[PDB]
């Protein structure tokens, strides 16, 4: 029914654990990330992936991902960047690499169906296989859920940014989103933890 990732991970004992749980991950390169990895690594872990895995970036130029993908094999690109739409479809043309583009969310202003509006323009821009809505922190957050239930209705989006297992549930039949991405909040000391992901997948695990 849903669509669950897993994101960031950095060794094979991180990935071979999340494949038994998440519909897709992802490695990242390139980008200012505590889980960057080298391309040859990400390239090796591409390489060993039982599932989908994306090649996380916020690479903004289409040479810099042209490039990571040669060197990455990567079948899967999650843009984290304000890259051009045409861009995209070029890398998907040369390339035969399927996108998840991630939007941030927009914050300002101030009723959230006007950034819902601002963004769901922004979206239909691209030609992609999925969208991600990148949320927020602070109190801003609640806001940064509206906008994306609105989105939600429009797009099956990935729900993404600060999902932890205590706050998962909530997220979910708040926006609604088809599917969810999740990085730091299933990390035990930076390491991604069995007892955490079965406790965030356990609350997902409901439809
Ligand atoms: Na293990
Ligand atoms: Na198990």
């Amino acid at each position: 029914v849903e669509f669950v990732k897993i994101c960031g991970v950095k060794t094979m004992d991180e990935l071979r654990l999340v494949e038994r749980y998440a519909d897709a991950t992802g490695v990242v390169v390139n980008s200012r990330s505590k889980r960057k990895v080298p391309l040859k690594t990400a390239a090796e872990l591409i390489e060993m992936a039982e599932i989908p895995i994306y090649l996380v970036s916020t690479m903004k130029t289409f040479p810099e991902w042209a490039n990571a993908v040669e060197k990455t094999g990567a079948e899967y690109i999650q843009v984290h960047s304000d890259m051009h739409p045409k861009a995209v479809n070029r890398l998907k043309d040369e390339y035969g690499v399927s996108v998840m583009k991630a939007f941030m969310v927009p914050r300002e202003s101030d009723d959230p169906a006007e950034d819902a509006e601002r963004l769901l323009e922004l979206i239909g821009q691209y030609e992609v296989d999925k969208i991600l809505l990148d949320t927020g922190v602070g109190s801003g957050r609640r806001h940064d859920y509206r906008v994306s239930a609105i989105i939600a209705k429009e797009y099956p989006i990935v729900l993404a940014g600060g999902l932890t297992p205590e706050n998962v549930g909530e997220a979910i039949r708040w926006v609604k989103p088809a599917g969810v991405d999740v990085s730091s909040g299933v990390e035990r000391n930076g390491v991604k933890d069995r007892v955490l992901i079965e406790a965030f997948m356990a609350v997902v695990r409901n439809g």
